[PDB]
């Protein structure tokens, strides 16, 4: 019933501060609306490193994503999306950092570009896992398909490819009609 949800978000050079911010933004987009609800939220910038921006912890005490991202600085180095994925799967979903045992996990990984990095992502297989890939690194079907190895199966559910950083306000709109009381 509880959910526990990771925004892992690319902080890569190809990043325009423009893309960068359209994807804070986003994330805040998101939070706002489900305030309130059984979701809690820790936000992680993944480049050639990881940083945890906001845990679950500072979610529930402040319950304020303008402030809980509002010191994010962006990387502007490589992706990598194996390390990232692996290390929000053991140092983000901990009590430690205020994740809730019991609930269910998801990740929602923004990216601008494929990944830098290689390995596996069996640590992560108990979380639902969506990615977003943006922009004009995922013009081919190919670099498309590359994303799916990251993502719960099938790709159609999980896997979304937008045009542009605009498209985030598209993808906002098309997922509120999806918020229902169950
Ligand atoms: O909380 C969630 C999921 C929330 C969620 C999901 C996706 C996404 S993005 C996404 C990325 C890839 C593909 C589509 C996507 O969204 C469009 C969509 C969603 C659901 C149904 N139809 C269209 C998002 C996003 F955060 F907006 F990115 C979320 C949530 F907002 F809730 F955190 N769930 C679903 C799994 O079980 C727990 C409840």
């Amino acid at each position: 019933g509880n959910v526990d949800l990771v925004f892992l978000f690319d902080g890569s050079m190809s990043l325009q501060p423009d893309e960068f911010q359209k994807i804070l933004d986003f994330m805040k987009d998101v939070m706002k609306k489900l305030s309130n609800t059984s979701y809690q939220f820790a936000a992680v910038q993944f480049s050639t490193s990881y940083k945890t921006e906001f845990d679950f912890s500072d979610y529930v005490k402040w319950k304020d994503p303008d402030a809980l991202l509002k010191h994010v600085k962006h990387m502007l180095l490589l992706t990598n999306t194996f390390g990232a994925i692996n290390y929000v799967a053991t140092e983000v979903f901990r009590e430690e950092l205020g994740a809730r045992p019991d609930a269910t996990k998801v990740l929602i990984i923004i990216t601008d570009g494929e990944a830098t990095d290689s390995g596996n992502i069996d640590a992560a297989k108990d979380i639902i896992r969506y990615i977003i890939g943006i922009g004009k690194h995922f013009q081919t079907k190919e670099s498309q398909e590359t994303l799916h190895k990251f993502a719960s199966k099938p790709a159609s559910e999980f896997v979304k490819i937008l045009d542009t950083f605009e498209k985030l306000k598209d993808l906002f709109t098309e997922l509120q009609k999806k918020i229902y009381v169950i």
